[PDB]
């Protein structure tokens, strides 16, 4: 229940500090207070690791079922065991309020036991004189990167299955998001009796490394989530290199209502979708005409009754934003769909470090603002003409991650969630994996 | 049959003439003689391709299984009832031998028998209902959209339709580029065969052309959502930064060191016949034969003795084996790499000549498994005889490759190579020798939750 101290790099089963000379303080983004300070590690720290990495996968590639199973078993437990304290500083670090942060608790720990799942995946199927083996083998070394937001969740959501499936893992989070994104996971894997080096947390940044996480021949994996121009910069990085990469980048995802929706639902799926639980990231709301002024109207106003502030204090649901450079980023955005003559339902302000929300309506789904992938409480709504169109404004995107239709017709949800070009659509609103960590290996033997 | 008529590209439907007013003389590379004369089409011609495939994949998406099976039985009937004409053609385009066609031409068959198995995959599957009551999780099977597909000059054929027949099974378009020097075998045959089979005007287009036409157009156009390619590692690169910038999915096949280990315990002979039939007639590009102590002289003397008889020259000859190189860039590559080997110390067991475009086998032998001549991808009739002071050396040796992509191991315990197989990076191992994959390459996984 002490956090705060765990703010080194973990290194070969071994707290580590940075030989860097330099610090990060890692803030409160609510008040700007220090949590903890960080030394950072080196571009040769990070080079020792990943070597470290490769050195300690060999062994772990080797390790039983029994003990796999039984490291992420420890491990969940002491994130169960402490979750009180960690939902705390999740939310401390994160801005996230403490609805927020209990589902990313949770969200980690669902993910360590579908982990445990699969641990045994690592033999063989036994497929004209010829007969073929094929076979489940460790990757190798990966390298995890995670954001800002959600950061525990992110994380594990790779390092999990990675050790599963007796993978090493390098792995860095945001400094600003240190302890949730990386250092509380490490406790518990050095907890567990993980052995040295199959998994190291860098505390790092920048200036120090620059593409030292994606440049390293060491590495067979590269995990990412972010923008999507942090995506495009590391695609083209991996891709050159021949790289298997796990990218999941945030989208642009619309949420679509249509003709036939139940309209409380959809706002109340909306606003939670959009603001509480922060689903997919909603930023355009696509509505059918016909139920449009309704929509916008009862939307509009459970928007202004939504709290902000202290992300500490249950009652607040709108925290404060993880940075400067993040609340600008917002105002720019919002500048400019100003200029545009996009209509402002709702105008927000800058109070402290926190954005209120913003609602734009009557705008078109080619604007600037419904184009942009924002991560910020800001709301776009426009209005469609048919179903159809809905469809269409829908797919006239190039980031599709998610998407959400709302209709009391589930045949016809379903119809057009086909139609509708993304990898998940939710109407109304688990194999895969072991094969992004693992080889699958080929011998064909003779007579 | 005049298989030479087939000089255009065929782009929604039609033979299309080039727009950019350069033209290209093919060849057969044993003499140098024209085969036809294809125009080049033009950066805004492959636009338009992908254009057309875009628009008709998504007519094409909503075939049914038994048209899309119909369309491959007729395609795969065209080539088989047409086999002598094509085989030979693949030879006179390509210089590879009749047995190498033969081989390519039923590789390529095989592939098309494969597709129609799994024509059928487009289809939902449920599962893991969440925790919430009232919630579906349904997860379906469908096609990718527009494939970009390259291909080269050796195996055109074979390696063209390793992407053009799955990509057609799972409801995707195609616009396929093939070297122009192998372009009636790697590119226009094809689009014979499927337009013989009434597959839709738009869903199969072949560019003939050239990258000064084109540049990186096969690599840009935000269009397609896979690019297929087949060649070196540098233009690898330079496809996997585009593509990797731009999220497409790639399917790169890279040159291309493939080491093949002869253990202690093996049967020398079947491994010299094994090594001869990879090297010189199946040409699984075997550069690099590693070879254990014990049983080193023995091999030497056998697939030197062995190599030496090989018959050389016209390709269309149904008992050549050594034919013609592609073309001459090929020829100067390989003889500036022998004097290279020379120069730098290593003893040549069997000594090669140029007669014309062809060159007859080289053999080197007792080279450092660092060396020049072992590291490099040739495709040259130029075999590298590597000295092992044991088995896990052998396989040491063997993983030392820039990248491998297949390897062999000989072995007269299985259990030795199956085991040994295992230690090797490479996808594929074979031992004492020389599809679900494929449908997840082609198609996209569609997530759909439904609650009540």
């Amino acid at each position: 229940m002490s956090f705060e101290t765990l703010n080194k790099s973990f290194i070969n089963g071994k707290w580590t500090g940075g030989e860097s000379g330099r610090t990060e303080d890692i803030l409160n983004p609510y008040d700007q207070s220090v949590i903890t300070t960080a030394s950072l590690a080196t571009g040769k720290q990070l080079e020792d690791a990943f070597d470290i990495a490769q050195k300690a996968q060999k062994e772990w590639a080797k390790s039983t079922t029994e003990d796999r199973k039984a490291v992420l078993q420890k491990a969940r437990g002491y994130l169960h065991e402490n979750r009180d304290d960690i939902i705390m500083m999740i939310a401390r670090e994160t801005g996230g309020t403490i609805i927020k942060s209990t589902i990313e608790l949770e969200q980690t720990i669902a993910i360590l036991d579908e982990a445990m799942t699969y641990t045994g995946e690592l033999g063989g199927v036994k497929e004209e004189g010829k007969t073929n083996k094929i076979y489940r083998l460790p990757l190798g070394v990966i390298s995890s990167i995670s954001p800002f937001n959600f950061p525990m969740n992110l994380s594990m959501r790779s390092i999990a299955p990675a050790i599963a499936l007796g993978n090493s893992v390098v792995h860095k989070p945001d400094i600003q998001t240190a302890i949730s994104g990386g250092t509380i996971i490490a406790k518990a894997f050095e907890h567990a009796g993980l052995p040295a080096g199959v998994l190291n947390v860098m505390l790092t940044d920048v200036k120090e490394i620059g593409d030292g996480m994606l440049t390293n021949p060491i590495p067979r994996l590269i995990s990412f989530t972010g923008s999507t121009a942090v995506g495009r910069h590391i695609g083209e990085i991996a891709g050159r290199a021949f790289k298997r990469m796990a990218l999941e980048l945030g989208g642009n995802n619309p949420f679509a209502v249509l003709s036939d929706a139940d309209v409380d639902r959809a706002v109340d799926a909306a606003i939670f979708g959009k603001f509480i639980h922060q689903c997919m990231i909603i930023n355009r709301i696509i509505v059918h005409q016909d139920v449009y002024d309704e929509f916008v109207e009862k939307f509009t106003a459970r928007v202004k009754q939504l709290p902000y502030g202290d992300q500490t204090d249950p009652k607040t649901v709108v925290g404060p934003l993880i940075n400067e450079r993040q609340i600008e980023k917002a105002l720019e955005i919002i500048e400019q769909a100003k200029t545009d003559g996009i209509e402002l339902a709702v105008e927000g302000k800058r109070v402290g470090n926190v954005l209120t929300p913003y609602v734009f309506v009557g705008a078109d789904n080619n604007s600037k603002i419904a184009q942009t992938e924002l991560f910020a409480p800001i709301a776009t709504i426009i209005k469609a003409g048919s179903d159809q169109e809905a469809i269409d404004m829908a797919n006239d995107t190039e980031y599709g991650l998610s998407s959400a239709v709302f209709t009391s017709d589930l045949e016809k949800g379903e119809k057009f969630a086909l139609q509708i070009d993304s990898g998940m659509t939710h109407v109304n609103d688990n194999p895969w994996v072991v094969e992004e960590f693992t080889v699958t290996k080929w011998i064909s033997i003779q007579k």
